[PDB]
């Protein structure tokens, strides 16, 4: 598992549950091809989105969707979705933990990042 | 000017300067269009990116360039960028402060929206 | 004023409004002093809590009333407030910004030090 | 284990590891009783602090000793210490897991809250 997902929920103190997650990866036509996606568990964690073979060097998009999540809470949020850009794998490969600590108006997004 | 864009440094302690904020409005073909852009100033604040005549109701990307932040201050970023996307709505008079608070592995982002 | 506070609301998207700050310098004795206090404005702020000569060298501390603030809005909050503990040291001039972004569950806290 | 405390580092991207926690509980008399305390792991987390029967509904306050950590790292930071006060167990016993991700100039701080 080189690449998880986990959000959190700041106005209940709790995982944030049922969030789509859809991850992109920049192709030579510059363009953001579907990569992987899935939906937060339980514990705010999405696991499984990919596997070593798979993730090779490349600029990565994970796009959370926020507003959705919000919504279904009935919260109208301020933000579409919160979008993390990074360079995955350029000096070999490495675990990434993404994540995304989720308010109406703000979001407070990290990486951990383990070889 | 009804949008406003503040940049911080959690390293260091200061605004971040000379950042280059880049702002789009999604088209009717789905791109994203250019709309504004800038660098912040002394005080890590980008005013005058546009007016209330052009600021229409829309959705709306604010990109800031996180990674040659990082890049010129000698220390290794994980993000590309800091995106915020958000849908701009007329319900009465409004001005939008997009913010950022930035270290090298995260960022904080929140919007103040006030009459 | 060399000490500023700024306090903003992350489920609002606005400025926290009317919330109570303590300041306070650390004693000889080990204990803490009252240094200053007040509310934050209508733009979040709290100005002129103190001047260049009464605020020296020393460890202070400045407690933001988050409990009372949540309460207040109905929405039930984990912190009994927001503590900042820092210690102000004279490498030439410096205004010192505490600020604090706030959510029920959580809050992100930063300081801008300026010439 | 109905307390734990994780702390991350937003400067490397990685756990905060062996950073000090003391755990303190308000006592009768208003004064601050020292109740755990110890060190994050490999992990950046403090496991084992305390146990069902210990851990009384009261005001609790986890100082995580930031300074010492940034020092040991060549960084000069702003705050002495980030600190967590909050009532725990007031509706019944509850597991908590305190959060925090530093930087040198700012932190944030979460509680994930289970039943």
């Amino acid at each position: 598992c080189p690449l998880m997902v986990k959000v959190l929920d700041a106005v209940r103190g709790s995982p944030a549950i049922n969030v789509a997650v859809h991850v992109f990866r920049k192709a030579a036509d510059d363009t953001w091809e579907p990569f992987a996606s899935g939906k937060t568990s339980e514990s705010g964690e999405l696991h499984g989105l990919t596997t070593e073979e798979e993730f090779v060097e490349g600029i990565y998009k994970v796009e959370i969707d926020t507003k959705s999540y919000w919504k279904a809470l009935g919260i109208s949020p301020f933000h579409e979705h919160a979008e993390v850009v990074f360079t995955a794998n350029d000096s070999g490969p490495r675990r990434y933990t993404i994540a995304a600590l989720l308010s109406p108006y703000s979001y407070s997004t990290w990486a951990v990042v383990t070889n």
